[PDB]
């Protein structure tokens, strides 16, 4: 068991949740308890340990849910793979076991810093038993649930750095977006870190190397996860489409007799089945596949959402249908826009032989 578990903890109130802007703390915790929305966590620190296929179709069922929810596991999902990917052995062991224990959110860019995170100001700075992060980050996810904020900033000398900070820690001040255009219950919130101090262990280890390669190792995952849960939105629009047009009549037939309607379907069908395969392909491998992924589950599912809006029409104007539409918007741009990843694939593509 599994997805028949977040349908039903779902069950029914997506709507709600999107209209008021907030996920309940509750659910979050108990996902978070039971390792889901850190699926992939090793055992050996109480996580699932699932590979990249079964937490990515798990992603994607989500995402068919909710996908603010959807972005809080993500956002989760990141956060373990950072500290799993840059922290040491003690680091691991006490940051992965809390977030299989019941929440985390990951910062790293800036009013200034956007596509071009090289651009980032905040700065993280080792002094004896202490660290000292100064800085800001804006729009980050599920912050605004956090118990712990995994900020990315430069260091001194051997810029770039990562530090896991405790939400509740003296100078930090998280502020939540007003009025999100999506995933409006994900919890967006900008980061105010006004001279932050925290145990010099908090700095995870590894924090050394250049700004991007860490970033760089974060975004592989959220890119992947990102691409699953845009699986999960085609899914959801291809089957609310299907749902209205054998069952909606107009002219006496069913909408899916009018060709043009089967042809949305057909188009719904597709766009699902082509974001599903190259996110299968990437979790079987690596970089380039999961930028790939990405770009081309996001676009997909962008497309898909206007088209299943346009097959359910004034019944789809809440809707699993009307959500869709707005939050495939954000995944155009988010974890890399679309601009950047045809940058990024053609780079890679211009350096094959
Ligand atoms: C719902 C949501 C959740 C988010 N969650 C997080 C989070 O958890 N953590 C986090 O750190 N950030 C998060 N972000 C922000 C996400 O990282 C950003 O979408 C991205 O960096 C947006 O940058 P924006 O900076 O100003 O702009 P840019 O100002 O980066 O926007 C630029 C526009 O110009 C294009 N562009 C820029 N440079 C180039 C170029 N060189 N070539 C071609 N086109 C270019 C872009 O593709 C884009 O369309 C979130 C955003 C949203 C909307």
């Amino acid at each position: 068991e599994r997805d028949a578990l977040l349908t039903d903890l779902v069950g029914d109130r997506a709507a709600e949740w999107d209209t008021s802007g907030e996920l309940p703390r509750d659910l979050l915790v108990r996902l978070g308890a039971d390792g889901l929305l850190c699926a992939e966590v090793a055992a050996e620190h109480g996580g699932l340990g699932l590979g990249s296929r079964e937490n990515g179709e798990f992603t994607a069922h989500v995402g068919s849910l909710c996908s603010s929810l959807r972005s809080v596991m993500t956002s989760q999902g990141m956060a373990a793979w950072t500290v799993q990917r840059l922290g040491d052995a003690g680091q691991r062991a006490t940051f992965l076991k809390e977030l299989t224990s019941g929440l985390a959110a990951v910062g790293f860019s800036e009013r200034q810093a956007g596509s071009d995170l090289s651009a980032m100001r905040t700065r993280v700075r080792l002094d004896g038993d202490t660290a000292v992060v100064d800085g800001h980050k804006v729009w980050t996810t599920a912050a605004a649930y956090a118990d712990h904020l995994v900020v990315f900033g430069l260091q001194e000398d051997g810029s770039g750095a990562v530090v896991v900070v405790p939400a509740d820690t003296p100078g930090v001040r998280v502020e939540r977006v007003p009025k999100p255009s999506g995933c409006r219950a994900a919890g967006h919130a900008d980061l105010h870190l006004d001279q932050v101090r925290v145990p010099a262990g908090a700095v995870l280890a590894g924090s050394g190397a250049s700004l991007p390669m860490l970033v760089a190792a974060s975004l592989a995952y959220g890119r992947k996860s990102v691409a699953w849960g845009c699986v999960g939105i085609l899914r959801a629009c291809r089957t609310a489409a299907v749902a209205h047009a054998r069952t909606r009549e107009q002219f006496g037939r069913p909408l899916g007799d009018h060709q043009l309607v089967a042809g949305h379907i057909a188009d719904l069908w597709t766009a699902e089945q082509i974001a599903a395969r190259v996110c299968e392909y990437a979790s079987d491998h690596m970089v380039p596949a999961t930028i790939l992924a990405k770009h081309v589950a996001a676009e997909r599912a962008a497309a898909g959402a206007a088209t299943a809006a346009q097959v359910l029409a004034s019944a789809g104007a809440g809707h699993v249908v009307e959500r869709a539409y707005r939050d495939a918007k954000l995944m155009e741009i988010i974890e890399g826009s679309s601009e950047m990843c045809r940058v990024m694939l053609a780079q890679h593509a211009l350096a094959l032989p």
